[PDB]
């Protein structure tokens, strides 16, 4: 059932920009194989955090976690930061090995920057390298202009969704196969 | 000479991996247009740090920065980490707009942790996003390993193979 080849895809949600200063509330995970099929979703989990910390977000985050649910979520959330780590190891232990994927998402420095400080047990079973699918997009951007166009989600899962599948549109109409 | 879809390349040395425990010792940086074309090439900076630090070195970096000389450029050094990234300021305004480009180059989500420690007003004059040219490596490596296959010390010549290696991977890996 593991196999080396397949990747783990990952998405955060935040109270702020600042790894170490902010916290996780939210994450998600999808497996898919090397080629971007999906092979296995994994738990979206809300994360409990205390009222001073969800009453310090800025104006922003303030506003989009309420709006979304998320803060509520939060609120009522019985899941520790160390137990969602602990739950999503579960889901992708069965699906990959240890340090064989790299992780996998839009811009996930800053994802694996909250990991590192926050969910290190989690951080270390990701390879070192990242798979950076706006890497991609930055260069289609200057490069290929029409093959952006020719491409607004707010749940975990979906987000990632479209993180897959804005890759499979790159491997189809921007990479040389 | 700004331009927005101007890129900017960076090349950090640091006295380790851990923005906590380490510094940045050498920065470098070049500017390309677009389509990967030389644009201007910035200073390369060895930044001062007081002799506490410089023994503080794990094994492998007082070795590497030994025998490359970086240690000995360090201690004569009379630039500071916030005049260093000053000057590499003052060079990047003059071709790139602020929040405009990515940081290029290869490893550089480790750059970005120690810009944001350490010089967190350059790191913040980049765009969010990476430009790491590694994910093409990883992605040709799985889907076309020949052009993975088919493709330095110092740090102009760092960043200049790092721009080659793109230009490899859109030359061949990119379809445009």
């Amino acid at each position: 059932m593991q196999n080396p080849q397949n990747l783990i895809w990952i998405d955060l949600e935040m109270t702020g920009l600042d790894p170490d200063r902010d916290v996780i509330i939210e994450m998600a995970t999808i497996v898919t194989d090397s080629d971007l099929n999906t092979l296995a979703e994994g738990p979206v989990i809300a994360i409990h955090q205390p009222e001073e910390i969800l009453a310090g977000m800025d104006e922003w985050n303030t506003r989009q976690h309420g709006q979304s649910g998320l803060t509520q979520r939060v609120r009522e959330s019985t899941v520790s930061m160390a137990e969602a780590e602990a739950q999503t190891l579960a889901f992708l232990e069965q699906w990959v090995p240890k340090r064989s994927s790299p992780i996998c998402g839009n811009s996930i420095c800053q994802d694996r920057r909250f990991l590192y400080r926050h969910m290190p047990r989690l951080e270390g079973y990701f390879h070192y390298r990242n798979l950076d699918v706006s890497t991609l997009k930055e260069l289609a951007a200057r490069w290929a202009p029409q093959v952006r166009e020719s491409f607004n989600t707010h749940l975990a899962l979906d987000d990632i969704r479209e993180s897959i599948a804005e890759l499979r549109h790159y491997r189809d109409h921007f990479i040389k196969l």
